[PDB]
Protein backbone atom coordinates (compact mmCIF):
# COMPACT_ATOMS: atom_id res chain seq x y z
CA UNK A 1 0.00 0.00 0.00
CA UNK A 2 2.69 2.16 0.55
CA UNK A 3 4.53 1.00 -2.36
CA UNK A 4 1.23 1.59 -4.40
CA UNK A 5 0.78 5.00 -3.07
CA UNK A 6 4.07 6.14 -4.11
CA UNK A 7 3.94 4.48 -7.53
CA UNK A 8 0.83 6.77 -7.53
CA UNK A 9 2.79 9.83 -6.37
CA UNK A 10 5.68 9.32 -9.46
CA UNK A 11 3.04 9.04 -11.42
CA UNK A 12 1.72 12.13 -10.81
CA UNK A 13 5.47 13.88 -11.03
CA UNK A 14 5.82 12.74 -14.29
CA UNK A 15 2.08 13.70 -15.27
CA UNK A 16 2.80 17.18 -14.44
CA UNK A 17 6.38 17.10 -16.26
CA UNK A 18 4.25 15.85 -19.36
CA UNK A 19 1.88 18.63 -18.99
CA UNK A 20 4.49 21.55 -18.67
CA UNK A 21 6.25 20.16 -21.64
CA UNK A 22 3.27 20.13 -23.75
CA UNK A 23 2.37 23.65 -22.58
CA UNK A 24 6.19 25.16 -22.05
CA UNK A 25 9.02 23.43 -24.07
CA UNK A 26 10.68 24.89 -26.76
CA UNK A 27 14.29 23.12 -28.45
CA UNK A 28 16.77 25.48 -28.43
CA UNK A 29 20.64 25.76 -27.48
CA UNK A 30 21.51 25.71 -23.89
CA UNK A 31 24.99 28.14 -24.96
CA UNK A 32 26.81 28.92 -28.19
CA UNK A 33 29.38 26.80 -29.25
CA UNK A 34 31.95 25.20 -26.90
CA UNK A 35 36.15 25.39 -27.44
CA UNK A 36 38.37 22.80 -27.05
CA UNK A 37 39.19 23.09 -23.79
CA UNK A 38 35.61 23.02 -22.78
CA UNK A 39 35.05 19.43 -25.15
CA UNK A 40 38.24 17.69 -23.17
CA UNK A 41 36.99 18.72 -19.69
CA UNK A 42 33.45 17.39 -20.94
CA UNK A 43 35.46 13.81 -22.35
CA UNK A 44 34.52 10.81 -19.98
CA UNK A 45 37.07 8.56 -22.46
CA UNK A 46 35.82 5.25 -22.95
CA UNK A 47 36.21 1.28 -24.32
CA UNK A 48 33.43 -0.93 -23.26
CA UNK A 49 34.13 -3.31 -25.61
CA UNK A 50 33.85 -7.19 -24.35
CA UNK A 51 37.24 -7.73 -26.15
CA UNK A 52 39.43 -4.78 -24.89
CA UNK A 53 42.48 -6.06 -22.92
CA UNK A 54 44.28 -4.96 -20.72
CA UNK A 55 46.85 -3.28 -22.96
CA UNK A 56 44.10 -1.18 -24.08
CA UNK A 57 43.10 0.03 -20.80
CA UNK A 58 46.84 1.18 -20.09
CA UNK A 59 46.28 2.92 -23.57
CA UNK A 60 43.23 4.26 -22.57
CA UNK A 61 44.34 5.78 -19.59
CA UNK A 62 47.56 7.27 -21.20
CA UNK A 63 45.40 9.17 -23.78
CA UNK A 64 43.38 10.48 -20.75
CA UNK A 65 46.27 11.66 -19.16
CA UNK A 66 48.12 13.53 -22.35
CA UNK A 67 44.36 15.24 -23.34
CA UNK A 68 43.53 16.33 -20.38
CA UNK A 69 39.94 14.08 -20.40
CA UNK A 70 37.64 14.60 -17.33
CA UNK A 71 37.67 10.96 -16.70
CA UNK A 72 37.64 7.34 -17.92
CA UNK A 73 35.07 4.78 -18.40
CA UNK A 74 35.61 0.89 -18.36
CA UNK A 75 33.69 -2.20 -17.65
CA UNK A 76 34.04 -3.27 -13.76
CA UNK A 77 36.77 -6.15 -14.23
CA UNK A 78 38.71 -3.22 -15.55
CA UNK A 79 39.01 -0.70 -12.47
CA UNK A 80 41.35 -1.53 -10.46
CA UNK A 81 43.57 -1.30 -13.27
CA UNK A 82 42.33 2.12 -14.60
CA UNK A 83 42.62 3.41 -11.10
CA UNK A 84 46.51 1.84 -10.74
CA UNK A 85 47.46 3.29 -14.33
CA UNK A 86 45.45 6.65 -13.14
CA UNK A 87 47.19 7.04 -9.49
CA UNK A 88 48.39 10.46 -8.50
CA UNK A 89 46.53 12.43 -11.61
CA UNK A 90 42.78 13.35 -11.31
CA UNK A 91 41.53 11.82 -14.26
CA UNK A 92 38.26 10.22 -12.82
CA UNK A 93 37.38 6.48 -13.23
CA UNK A 94 34.08 5.72 -14.50
CA UNK A 95 32.58 2.11 -14.48
CA UNK A 96 29.12 1.11 -15.94
CA UNK A 97 26.70 -1.28 -13.79
CA UNK A 98 24.20 -3.66 -15.11
CA UNK A 99 25.33 -2.49 -18.74
CA UNK A 100 24.42 -2.29 -21.22
CA UNK A 101 21.14 -4.22 -20.95
CA UNK A 102 19.48 -2.54 -17.29
CA UNK A 103 17.39 -6.12 -17.13
CA UNK A 104 19.79 -7.35 -13.84
CA UNK A 105 17.97 -8.19 -10.54
CA UNK A 106 18.08 -4.54 -8.95
CA UNK A 107 20.44 -6.37 -5.76
CA UNK A 108 22.67 -7.48 -8.41
CA UNK A 109 23.25 -3.43 -9.66
CA UNK A 110 23.55 -2.97 -5.96
CA UNK A 111 26.43 -5.26 -5.10
CA UNK A 112 27.90 -4.53 -8.47
CA UNK A 113 27.91 -0.54 -7.45
CA UNK A 114 29.45 -1.35 -4.12
CA UNK A 115 32.63 -3.57 -5.74
CA UNK A 116 32.51 -1.23 -8.47
CA UNK A 117 34.12 1.51 -5.37
CA UNK A 118 35.66 -0.74 -3.32
CA UNK A 119 37.89 -1.66 -6.65
CA UNK A 120 38.15 2.27 -6.64
CA UNK A 121 35.45 3.55 -9.22
CA UNK A 122 34.25 7.36 -8.36
CA UNK A 123 31.45 7.37 -10.51
CA UNK A 124 28.74 4.55 -11.81
CA UNK A 125 27.22 4.65 -14.99
CA UNK A 126 23.99 2.45 -14.66
CA UNK A 127 21.29 1.25 -17.37
CA UNK A 128 17.57 1.89 -16.29
CA UNK A 129 14.99 -1.52 -16.47
CA UNK A 130 13.97 0.02 -20.19
CA UNK A 131 11.45 -2.69 -20.72
CA UNK A 132 9.81 -1.96 -17.04
CA UNK A 133 9.82 1.87 -17.58
CA UNK A 134 7.83 0.92 -20.76
CA UNK A 135 5.64 -1.23 -18.86
CA UNK A 136 4.87 1.75 -16.62
CA UNK A 137 6.35 0.27 -13.35
CA UNK A 138 7.01 3.62 -12.20
CA UNK A 139 8.08 2.04 -8.55
CA UNK A 140 10.23 -0.54 -10.02
CA UNK A 141 12.09 1.43 -11.67
CA UNK A 142 12.47 3.99 -9.12
CA UNK A 143 13.42 1.05 -6.43
CA UNK A 144 16.11 -0.20 -9.32
CA UNK A 145 17.87 3.18 -9.40
CA UNK A 146 17.06 3.83 -5.80
CA UNK A 147 19.03 1.30 -4.69
CA UNK A 148 21.90 1.91 -6.55
CA UNK A 149 22.05 5.55 -5.22
CA UNK A 150 22.20 4.40 -1.75
CA UNK A 151 24.42 1.68 -2.26
CA UNK A 152 26.99 4.26 -2.82
CA UNK A 153 25.61 7.33 -1.63
CA UNK A 154 28.21 9.95 -1.80
CA UNK A 155 29.37 8.51 -5.01
CA UNK A 156 28.35 10.15 -8.58
CA UNK A 157 25.51 8.12 -10.15
CA UNK A 158 24.61 8.39 -13.27
CA UNK A 159 21.02 6.81 -14.90
CA UNK A 160 21.74 5.55 -18.71
CA UNK A 161 18.15 5.51 -19.89
CA UNK A 162 18.63 4.45 -23.26
CA UNK A 163 16.61 6.65 -25.35
CA UNK A 164 16.85 4.86 -28.84
CA UNK A 165 13.97 2.45 -26.97
CA UNK A 166 11.67 5.41 -25.79
CA UNK A 167 9.40 7.26 -26.73
CA UNK A 168 8.85 11.38 -25.50
CA UNK A 169 6.63 10.33 -22.65
CA UNK A 170 9.26 7.35 -21.31
CA UNK A 171 12.56 10.22 -21.78
CA UNK A 172 10.26 12.02 -19.63
CA UNK A 173 8.95 9.77 -17.21
CA UNK A 174 13.03 8.17 -17.05
CA UNK A 175 13.88 11.76 -16.38
CA UNK A 176 11.73 12.61 -13.31
CA UNK A 177 12.42 8.97 -11.97
CA UNK A 178 15.93 9.00 -12.10
CA UNK A 179 15.71 12.31 -10.72
CA UNK A 180 13.37 11.71 -7.66
CA UNK A 181 15.58 8.52 -6.96
CA UNK A 182 18.53 10.86 -6.45
CA UNK A 183 20.88 10.03 -9.09
CA UNK A 184 23.36 12.90 -10.44
CA UNK A 185 23.26 12.57 -13.42
CA UNK A 186 21.12 10.71 -16.56
CA UNK A 187 22.79 9.70 -19.37
CA UNK A 188 21.16 9.15 -23.15
CA UNK A 189 22.76 5.84 -24.67
CA UNK A 190 24.95 2.33 -24.10
CA UNK A 191 26.36 2.86 -27.73
CA UNK A 192 24.68 -1.34 -27.69
CA UNK A 193 21.45 0.27 -29.02
CA UNK A 194 19.58 1.03 -32.08
CA UNK A 195 20.71 4.54 -31.42
CA UNK A 196 23.16 7.22 -29.81
CA UNK A 197 23.03 10.64 -28.78
CA UNK A 198 20.62 13.18 -30.73
CA UNK A 199 20.30 17.10 -29.71
CA UNK A 200 16.63 16.92 -29.68
CA UNK A 201 17.24 14.23 -26.48
CA UNK A 202 19.79 16.04 -24.61
CA UNK A 203 17.76 19.18 -24.30
CA UNK A 204 14.62 17.60 -23.70
CA UNK A 205 16.50 15.62 -20.89
CA UNK A 206 17.98 18.88 -19.70
CA UNK A 207 15.23 20.93 -19.86
CA UNK A 208 13.41 18.38 -17.42
CA UNK A 209 16.18 17.49 -14.84
CA UNK A 210 17.67 21.33 -14.25
CA UNK A 211 20.32 23.06 -13.59
CA UNK A 212 21.45 20.90 -10.83
CA UNK A 213 21.51 17.57 -12.55
CA UNK A 214 23.67 16.85 -15.09
CA UNK A 215 23.39 15.36 -18.85
CA UNK A 216 25.85 13.06 -20.11
CA UNK A 217 25.35 12.22 -24.10
CA UNK A 218 26.66 9.21 -25.64
CA UNK A 219 26.43 6.64 -28.46
CA UNK A 220 27.38 7.77 -32.03
CA UNK A 221 29.65 10.93 -30.96
CA UNK A 222 32.60 10.63 -33.52
CA UNK A 223 33.85 14.50 -33.61
CA UNK A 224 34.54 17.89 -32.55
CA UNK A 225 30.97 18.79 -34.11
CA UNK A 226 29.13 16.12 -32.09
CA UNK A 227 30.94 16.86 -29.13
CA UNK A 228 29.94 20.43 -29.29
CA UNK A 229 26.03 20.38 -30.40
CA UNK A 230 25.77 18.10 -27.84
CA UNK A 231 27.00 20.25 -25.50
CA UNK A 232 25.66 23.23 -26.94
CA UNK A 233 22.04 21.86 -26.39
CA UNK A 234 22.63 20.76 -22.66
CA UNK A 235 25.43 18.21 -22.07
CA UNK A 236 27.39 18.72 -19.39
CA UNK A 237 29.74 15.63 -19.90
CA UNK A 238 30.35 13.41 -23.67
CA UNK A 239 30.95 9.72 -23.45
CA UNK A 240 33.09 8.67 -26.38
CA UNK A 241 35.69 6.26 -27.07
CA UNK A 242 37.29 9.04 -29.91
CA UNK A 243 38.13 11.53 -27.75
CA UNK A 244 41.53 11.45 -29.34
CA UNK A 245 40.13 11.41 -32.93
CA UNK A 246 37.64 14.84 -31.47
CA UNK A 247 40.29 16.15 -29.86
CA UNK A 248 42.27 16.64 -33.24
CA UNK A 249 39.29 17.32 -35.24
CA UNK A 250 39.31 20.67 -32.57
CA UNK A 251 42.67 21.66 -33.25
CA UNK A 252 42.49 21.17 -37.18
CA UNK A 253 38.99 22.81 -37.81
CA UNK A 254 38.87 25.11 -35.02
CA UNK A 255 41.97 25.80 -33.23
CA UNK B 1 52.19 -20.38 -6.03
CA UNK B 2 48.32 -21.45 -7.00
CA UNK B 3 47.95 -19.03 -9.94
CA UNK B 4 50.79 -18.54 -12.20
CA UNK B 5 51.27 -22.93 -11.90
CA UNK B 6 47.50 -23.16 -13.14
CA UNK B 7 48.52 -20.34 -15.98
CA UNK B 8 51.05 -22.97 -16.72
CA UNK B 9 48.73 -26.11 -16.64
CA UNK B 10 46.43 -24.83 -18.59
CA UNK B 11 48.11 -23.29 -21.74
CA UNK B 12 49.39 -26.64 -22.09
CA UNK B 13 45.85 -28.25 -22.20
CA UNK B 14 45.44 -25.76 -24.65
CA UNK B 15 48.32 -26.58 -27.03
CA UNK B 16 47.37 -30.36 -26.72
CA UNK B 17 43.54 -28.96 -27.99
CA UNK B 18 45.39 -26.98 -30.88
CA UNK B 19 47.94 -30.14 -31.66
CA UNK B 20 44.80 -32.11 -31.95
CA UNK B 21 42.56 -30.11 -34.01
CA UNK B 22 46.09 -29.52 -36.69
CA UNK B 23 46.48 -33.00 -36.59
CA UNK B 24 43.24 -34.95 -36.75
CA UNK B 25 40.15 -32.49 -36.90
CA UNK B 26 37.30 -33.14 -39.50
CA UNK B 27 34.49 -30.66 -40.12
CA UNK B 28 31.65 -32.86 -40.78
CA UNK B 29 27.75 -33.70 -39.81
CA UNK B 30 27.77 -36.01 -36.02
CA UNK B 31 23.71 -36.99 -37.39
CA UNK B 32 21.88 -37.70 -40.46
CA UNK B 33 18.71 -35.19 -39.73
CA UNK B 34 16.79 -33.95 -36.73
CA UNK B 35 12.78 -33.79 -36.44
CA UNK B 36 10.39 -31.31 -35.18
CA UNK B 37 10.51 -32.82 -31.58
CA UNK B 38 14.18 -32.80 -31.36
CA UNK B 39 13.73 -29.72 -32.45
CA UNK B 40 10.98 -28.42 -29.44
CA UNK B 41 13.66 -30.38 -27.04
CA UNK B 42 16.67 -28.08 -28.33
CA UNK B 43 14.83 -25.14 -27.81
CA UNK B 44 15.48 -22.55 -25.41
CA UNK B 45 13.24 -19.91 -26.39
CA UNK B 46 14.28 -16.27 -25.95
CA UNK B 47 13.49 -12.66 -24.99
CA UNK B 48 16.67 -11.36 -24.02
CA UNK B 49 15.42 -7.92 -25.33
CA UNK B 50 16.18 -4.93 -22.94
CA UNK B 51 12.67 -3.50 -23.96
CA UNK B 52 10.79 -6.82 -22.60
CA UNK B 53 7.76 -6.45 -20.57
CA UNK B 54 6.69 -8.31 -18.32
CA UNK B 55 3.30 -8.91 -21.07
CA UNK B 56 6.27 -10.21 -23.15
CA UNK B 57 7.34 -12.68 -20.89
CA UNK B 58 4.13 -13.75 -20.37
CA UNK B 59 3.64 -14.14 -23.94
CA UNK B 60 7.01 -16.10 -23.86
CA UNK B 61 5.99 -18.81 -21.68
CA UNK B 62 2.80 -19.49 -23.25
CA UNK B 63 4.87 -19.86 -26.53
CA UNK B 64 7.00 -22.25 -24.38
CA UNK B 65 4.70 -24.07 -23.11
CA UNK B 66 1.94 -24.39 -26.57
CA UNK B 67 5.05 -25.63 -28.32
CA UNK B 68 6.66 -27.70 -25.64
CA UNK B 69 9.85 -26.11 -25.45
CA UNK B 70 13.21 -26.95 -23.21
CA UNK B 71 13.19 -23.65 -21.87
CA UNK B 72 12.75 -20.04 -21.80
CA UNK B 73 15.83 -17.73 -21.57
CA UNK B 74 15.15 -14.39 -19.98
CA UNK B 75 17.33 -11.90 -18.36
CA UNK B 76 17.60 -12.26 -14.68
CA UNK B 77 15.19 -9.84 -13.29
CA UNK B 78 12.11 -11.77 -14.92
CA UNK B 79 13.10 -15.41 -13.65
CA UNK B 80 10.96 -15.16 -10.69
CA UNK B 81 7.75 -14.08 -13.25
CA UNK B 82 8.98 -16.89 -16.20
CA UNK B 83 8.72 -19.59 -12.81
CA UNK B 84 5.58 -18.40 -12.02
CA UNK B 85 4.60 -18.55 -15.23
CA UNK B 86 5.61 -21.82 -15.81
CA UNK B 87 4.61 -23.25 -12.54
CA UNK B 88 3.45 -27.23 -13.10
CA UNK B 89 5.30 -27.43 -16.46
CA UNK B 90 8.94 -28.44 -16.63
CA UNK B 91 10.02 -26.02 -18.90
CA UNK B 92 12.95 -24.74 -17.76
CA UNK B 93 14.07 -21.36 -16.83
CA UNK B 94 17.58 -20.54 -18.15
CA UNK B 95 18.87 -16.84 -17.43
CA UNK B 96 22.30 -15.16 -18.29
CA UNK B 97 25.04 -13.77 -16.37
CA UNK B 98 27.45 -11.14 -16.92
CA UNK B 99 25.69 -10.95 -20.44
CA UNK B 100 25.95 -10.01 -22.90
CA UNK B 101 29.71 -8.20 -22.30
CA UNK B 102 31.46 -10.40 -19.98
CA UNK B 103 33.54 -7.56 -18.48
CA UNK B 104 31.59 -7.87 -14.63
CA UNK B 105 34.14 -8.12 -11.59
CA UNK B 106 34.21 -11.93 -11.08
CA UNK B 107 32.05 -11.68 -7.64
CA UNK B 108 29.44 -9.88 -9.64
CA UNK B 109 28.96 -13.15 -11.56
CA UNK B 110 29.41 -15.54 -8.78
CA UNK B 111 26.70 -13.33 -7.15
CA UNK B 112 24.49 -12.79 -10.05
CA UNK B 113 24.41 -16.42 -10.93
CA UNK B 114 23.25 -17.34 -6.83
CA UNK B 115 20.93 -14.44 -6.71
CA UNK B 116 19.27 -16.00 -10.24
CA UNK B 117 19.32 -19.65 -8.51
CA UNK B 118 17.71 -18.02 -5.16
CA UNK B 119 14.98 -16.16 -7.58
CA UNK B 120 14.00 -19.61 -9.68
CA UNK B 121 16.77 -20.05 -12.53
CA UNK B 122 17.38 -23.65 -13.43
CA UNK B 123 20.41 -22.92 -15.72
CA UNK B 124 22.63 -20.03 -16.03
CA UNK B 125 24.28 -18.87 -19.01
CA UNK B 126 27.34 -16.58 -18.34
CA UNK B 127 29.48 -14.57 -20.41
CA UNK B 128 33.26 -15.34 -20.85
CA UNK B 129 35.91 -12.58 -20.18
CA UNK B 130 36.73 -12.57 -24.17
CA UNK B 131 39.09 -9.36 -23.69
CA UNK B 132 41.02 -11.26 -20.97
CA UNK B 133 40.54 -14.56 -22.96
CA UNK B 134 42.47 -12.65 -26.15
CA UNK B 135 45.08 -11.44 -23.97
CA UNK B 136 45.83 -14.99 -22.80
CA UNK B 137 44.64 -14.57 -18.90
CA UNK B 138 43.89 -18.21 -18.72
CA UNK B 139 44.08 -18.22 -14.97
CA UNK B 140 41.67 -15.15 -15.19
CA UNK B 141 39.07 -16.50 -17.55
CA UNK B 142 39.20 -20.39 -15.46
CA UNK B 143 39.22 -18.90 -12.23
CA UNK B 144 36.07 -16.46 -13.60
CA UNK B 145 34.07 -19.20 -14.63
CA UNK B 146 34.98 -21.45 -11.94
CA UNK B 147 33.32 -19.37 -9.46
CA UNK B 148 30.35 -18.62 -11.27
CA UNK B 149 30.06 -23.04 -11.51
CA UNK B 150 30.68 -23.71 -7.90
CA UNK B 151 28.33 -20.41 -7.03
CA UNK B 152 25.84 -22.69 -8.44
CA UNK B 153 26.81 -26.47 -7.45
CA UNK B 154 23.72 -28.48 -9.12
CA UNK B 155 22.68 -26.34 -11.61
CA UNK B 156 23.84 -26.48 -15.63
CA UNK B 157 26.36 -23.50 -16.56
CA UNK B 158 26.99 -22.64 -20.33
CA UNK B 159 29.70 -20.53 -20.83
CA UNK B 160 28.92 -18.20 -23.96
CA UNK B 161 32.38 -17.80 -25.78
CA UNK B 162 31.47 -15.17 -28.46
CA UNK B 163 33.06 -16.53 -31.45
CA UNK B 164 32.07 -13.25 -33.59
CA UNK B 165 35.25 -11.73 -31.67
CA UNK B 166 37.59 -15.10 -31.42
CA UNK B 167 40.17 -16.78 -33.97
CA UNK B 168 40.61 -20.70 -34.04
CA UNK B 169 43.11 -20.89 -31.52
CA UNK B 170 40.58 -18.68 -29.01
CA UNK B 171 37.22 -20.91 -29.61
CA UNK B 172 39.86 -24.24 -29.01
CA UNK B 173 41.12 -22.43 -25.76
CA UNK B 174 37.73 -20.68 -24.19
CA UNK B 175 36.21 -24.05 -25.06
CA UNK B 176 39.29 -26.47 -22.74
CA UNK B 177 39.32 -23.85 -20.47
CA UNK B 178 34.94 -23.83 -19.94
CA UNK B 179 35.60 -27.95 -19.72
CA UNK B 180 38.87 -27.26 -16.68
CA UNK B 181 36.26 -25.05 -14.92
CA UNK B 182 33.36 -27.38 -14.52
CA UNK B 183 30.97 -25.85 -17.37
CA UNK B 184 28.42 -28.57 -18.48
CA UNK B 185 27.85 -26.30 -21.97
CA UNK B 186 29.40 -24.02 -24.28
CA UNK B 187 27.62 -21.74 -26.26
CA UNK B 188 28.40 -20.03 -29.24
CA UNK B 189 27.16 -16.20 -29.10
CA UNK B 190 25.44 -13.30 -27.13
CA UNK B 191 22.95 -12.15 -30.05
CA UNK B 192 24.61 -9.24 -29.13
CA UNK B 193 28.21 -8.95 -30.99
CA UNK B 194 28.85 -8.30 -34.16
CA UNK B 195 27.75 -12.69 -35.25
CA UNK B 196 25.86 -15.61 -34.41
CA UNK B 197 26.51 -19.06 -34.63
CA UNK B 198 27.75 -20.86 -37.62
CA UNK B 199 27.98 -24.61 -38.46
CA UNK B 200 31.58 -24.66 -38.66
CA UNK B 201 31.75 -23.30 -35.00
CA UNK B 202 29.32 -25.57 -33.05
CA UNK B 203 31.38 -28.47 -34.64
CA UNK B 204 34.35 -27.17 -33.53
CA UNK B 205 33.32 -26.71 -29.91
CA UNK B 206 31.63 -30.11 -29.77
CA UNK B 207 34.90 -32.34 -31.69
CA UNK B 208 37.08 -30.19 -28.52
CA UNK B 209 34.32 -30.83 -25.97
CA UNK B 210 33.53 -34.18 -26.53
CA UNK B 211 30.23 -36.43 -25.62
CA UNK B 212 29.27 -35.27 -21.95
CA UNK B 213 29.53 -31.56 -22.74
CA UNK B 214 26.75 -29.82 -24.86
CA UNK B 215 26.96 -26.98 -27.51
CA UNK B 216 24.10 -24.72 -27.64
CA UNK B 217 23.89 -22.94 -31.05
CA UNK B 218 22.46 -19.05 -30.37
CA UNK B 219 22.28 -15.81 -32.61
CA UNK B 220 20.81 -15.80 -35.88
CA UNK B 221 19.05 -18.87 -35.59
CA UNK B 222 16.26 -17.61 -37.59
CA UNK B 223 14.33 -21.20 -39.58
CA UNK B 224 13.98 -24.71 -38.86
CA UNK B 225 16.32 -25.47 -41.63
CA UNK B 226 19.11 -23.30 -39.56
CA UNK B 227 18.01 -25.26 -36.18
CA UNK B 228 18.49 -28.79 -37.79
CA UNK B 229 21.62 -27.79 -39.10
CA UNK B 230 22.97 -26.24 -36.44
CA UNK B 231 21.65 -29.81 -34.40
CA UNK B 232 23.15 -32.03 -37.16
CA UNK B 233 26.63 -30.32 -36.44
CA UNK B 234 26.70 -30.82 -32.56
CA UNK B 235 24.43 -28.67 -31.10
CA UNK B 236 22.45 -30.29 -28.37
CA UNK B 237 20.35 -26.85 -27.62
CA UNK B 238 19.43 -24.36 -29.39
CA UNK B 239 18.73 -20.22 -28.26
CA UNK B 240 16.52 -18.20 -30.65
CA UNK B 241 13.79 -16.12 -30.03
CA UNK B 242 12.39 -17.74 -33.53
CA UNK B 243 11.21 -20.80 -32.07
CA UNK B 244 7.24 -20.54 -32.67
CA UNK B 245 8.35 -19.57 -36.34
CA UNK B 246 11.01 -22.38 -36.38
CA UNK B 247 8.40 -25.01 -35.19
CA UNK B 248 5.82 -24.11 -37.82
CA UNK B 249 8.35 -23.69 -40.19
CA UNK B 250 8.86 -27.55 -39.71
CA UNK B 251 5.60 -28.41 -39.29
CA UNK B 252 4.83 -26.78 -42.81
CA UNK B 253 7.68 -28.08 -44.94
CA UNK B 254 8.40 -31.27 -43.10
CA UNK B 255 5.04 -32.44 -40.55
Amino acid sequence: KIHHHHHHMIEYRIEEAVAKYREFYEFKPVRESAGIEDVKSAIEHTNLKPFATPDDIKKLCLEARENRFHGVCVNPCYVKLAREELEGTDVKVVTVVGFPLGANETRTKAHEAIFAVESGADEIDMVINVGMLKAKEWEYVYEDIRSVVESVKGKVVKVIIETCYLDTEEKIAACVISKLAGAHFVKTSTGFGTGGATAEDVHLMKWIVGDEMGVKASGGIRTFEDAVKMIMYGADRIGTSSGVKIVQGGEERYG
